[PDB]
């Protein structure tokens, strides 16, 4: 009965995005998407600690979803028969039905499919939610990710001016529950089932062993750092669907930033820090004008260089002394 | 000196609200209120966990109070002699003598009366708060609630369009600290004032034993559920006197939101999930599109499903399957 | 090569701040300052209890730095050989460079001059960042401090009306990390280094000791309140370089607030409570209408009232008895 064209996409690992465009002459359409969920041990820092991980499309977080307002979101949600546990689907982007979470439980052998109209434009948070305590344990573990709904006429700053980014980057932070044995180590355990009770003992202190980008300590920097070029604008959508965050690009800023992540609302301009509410996703443009490395982090300073939640960019260019300057190296006191 | 028309209001208990015009003709009045302040030993989950709450008419959160800009609201505060312990009142909406209150502190057997000028638009928190150490260990023991200050013509979106609620609701979120003993089971106690060296010393960690709304795991779930009809544009009101909270409602948006809860300012539109900093309220308002159940939280979802921060709206209308429908229902994968 | 006039500013302690000028006809200068870097032991508390601090010129916080867009900031930064670690500077309102931590790295007997290009308004963080677990460390010790860059037109409200401060304060609140020992004391070190073990381990458990204004509890009470009459409009900056604050004025409200920090963005109105994100510097304005004590806090009343974070303000004037009064005293009642 709805009778609108059909594109399929093919979904990239984060950080990277799909392609898509901002500005488009395209009407609606029906946009397919399939995700197959892959429970995993997996290793989340650099001394080898493992983590039972479950995950849309394999990792943490899921890839980002891009539509354009007005379209509808066909969803494949797939869990195959190698899972243990039941699955479902949030997107907090849809309208009913606890965001599709009680439209898309599926048994490890099963999948259903999900369709939404993108109503509301933004960049919003999806994850499971089985029910219950489960809820908290799947979005912990890993079953998260975003979905940004784009104005067809693209992103604009509120004064009537366009905003065009040159390239996005989609940043997934995860706050991780990794128990302790008693001499002090990190527990390993054979299965998500077997470390739920430790794991759900340590969830409700509310502290986190671990905070990371895209899964791991580390995951974005070395070979897998962002980069840029200087004169590029850089769109940095930054989820967390059960924490706060406080996102900083240090020797940067956030140009324009919609911090609660919805482009109804104008962009707010000239950050240095902005907070992305535990829940939701927010989004933060920047146009670099230095080269060298930046890092991008959450400016709890602990948990940015202790806990795990840094990445770096490197940018090519020509340093700009007017905007800085070593007036004098370091040299002895006079 | 004050001749201006009295009015009494006569208060209810949380979630609902007292009858209140939103646009008024009325000018300004002396709109009266009273609270008895209760100290009592309270159930607050569903294994039978004691509390010692103490309350701002029986109830927490405490009672919204509704009033329009430039009324006074005259607010008779009685401490019954069956309580123990002095108490007092802050308005945040009020200017002046620490909110009132260095002008309210009344012991066991006294009352109190106390006029502010409604001089500020919003939704504000008002708590106890009767010196030193007590001020959080009164507020966290349940002694906060809220007020709300309309503009005399009513809610607007900030681009000159009035927002009629056809319904309001006040959800009050309290973090409690009861102490566990050896053993892992939570302490009970004779008295607030046996209660309070083992509390203090959990408030002082920061962490929460429960998070709940309106006093109670599950208080607004099953007969109490929040309700609503499809169409109907519905006001909720979300305090938090003590520690930050992140609103989400699992199926909806926020179409309207006053994070920071003052009406001075124009609404956001199309939120996922607000932000609530401690100390203050907000409001969001929903224009509900499709029937069934929500869940309503706060987006820390370990909080929402283990310590208590869970309400639910059921809602009575007409699935929409143009905003969402299940396009196959779970199945065997092929 | 920038050939424009140079400024000296002789800075002065927290909470003051040099003798400024709002809106200037002066076109940019080169606004040089001088930072010296102590490490010392001091007392945080009414008990006696020590803290390892590191200190930008002896305070905690380092003092406010003001300027004006597109003004040059020198900086001279010195570590003198009587301390013990190296050292750097991040300007979160610099660009490039990592803030300038890139190019101030020092060892004790050593200094730079780095000049930055004020191209962004507001309020900003800066702090040292030497490196990896350093930087935290470093920040929590005391190493942070704030830099106002203002419009040369001065401050407005975003509907064309000019805001003009009578006083400004700098309230920089610190979360502190202090370790016990087993019977439950506070330790205390010989050095910084003989601090850091222990101190790292609590500071990755992610919950402060203490969290005080202007580096200790009470700093801004009794003889060093902070002071206004009625009629006079205040300004607050509020910094938190690593952690989360609410600051709330009891008594009073935020007529004007910048809670992210920055005057490219028009203020809110009306606030009871704002929210500084780690990482970052807000303000806030307020005229006072009532004499009396009020207390400036972080509202989450535990940290206010039990970690340290209160400040006061005496405020002389005449009572106003249209905003608020006592219609009766506190009386048995009947
Ligand atoms: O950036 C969103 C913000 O901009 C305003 C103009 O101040 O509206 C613009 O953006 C809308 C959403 O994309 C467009 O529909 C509108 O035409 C355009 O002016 C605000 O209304 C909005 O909050
Ligand atoms: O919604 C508040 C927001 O709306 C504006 C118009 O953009 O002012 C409206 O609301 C005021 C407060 O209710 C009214 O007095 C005013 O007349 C009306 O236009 C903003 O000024 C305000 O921030
Ligand atoms: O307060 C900043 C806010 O005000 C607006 C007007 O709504 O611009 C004003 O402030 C700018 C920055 O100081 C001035 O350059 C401008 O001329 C003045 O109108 C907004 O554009 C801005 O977000
Ligand atoms: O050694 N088990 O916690
Ligand atoms: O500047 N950030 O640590
Ligand atoms: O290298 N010292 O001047
Ligand atoms: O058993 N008392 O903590
Ligand atoms: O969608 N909320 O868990
Ligand atoms: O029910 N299986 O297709
Ligand atoms: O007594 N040392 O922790
Ligand atoms: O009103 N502040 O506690
Ligand atoms: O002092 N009693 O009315
Ligand atoms: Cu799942
Ligand atoms: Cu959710
Ligand atoms: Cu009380
Ligand atoms: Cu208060
Ligand atoms: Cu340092
Ligand atoms: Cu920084």
């Amino acid at each position: 009965d709805l009778k609108l064209p059909r594109q399929k996409v093919e979904l990239v690992a984060p950080p990277f995005v799909h392609a898509h465009e901002q500005a488009t002459k395209q009407g609606p359409k029906i946009v397919e998407f399939k995700l197959t969920i892959e429970e995993k041990k997996v290793v989340i820092d650099e001394k080898g600690t493992t983590f039972q991980a479950m995950t849309f499309n394999g990792s943490m977080p899921g890839p980002l979803m891009v539509v354009h307002e007005g379209d509808y979101v066909e969803t494949t949600l797939v869990n195959p028969a190698t899972n243990t546990m039941p699955h479902n689907i949030d997107f907090h982007s849809a309208t009913g039905a606890l965001g599709g979470g009680a439209l898309t439980l599926i048994n490890p052998g099963e999948q259903v499919v999900l369709r939404w109209k993108a109503t509301k434009t933004g960049v919003f948070v999806y994850h499971c939610a089985p029910g219950g305590p489960m809820i908290p344990w799947h979005v912990v573990s890993g079953m998260n990710g975003a979905v940004m709904v784009l104005p067809r006429d693209g992103l604009n700053d509120g004064k009537g001016h366009a905003l065009k980014y040159d390239k996005v980057y989609y940043v997934g932070e995860q706050d991780m529950y990794v128990p302790r044995d008693e001499k002090g180590n990190f527990k390993s355990y054979d299965s998500p089932g077997e470390a739920f009770t430790d794991t759900e003992e340590m969830m409700k202190k509310l502290i986190p062993s671990h905070v990371v980008f895209n899964g791991k300590v580390g995951a974005l920097t070395g070979k897998n750092a962002l980069t840029a070029n200087v004169g590029e604008n850089v769109l940095i959508v930054h989820s967390q669907a059960n924490r706060d965050s406080r996102p900083h690009l240090i020797g940067g800023h956030g140009d324009y930033v919609w911090e609660t992540g919805k482009f109804g609302n104008a962009p707010e301009v000239g950050l240095e820090t902005w907070f992305i509410r535990g829940g939701s996703a927010g989004a933060a443009m920047y146009k670099f004008m230095q080269p060298g490395i930046y890092a991008y982090v959450t400016h709890n300073l602990i948990e940015a260089a202790d806990l795990c939640a840094t990445a770096h960019f490197k940018v090519e260019g020509k340093w700009n002394d007017d905007l800085m300057t070593q007036v004098k190296a370091p040299a002895e006191i006079p």
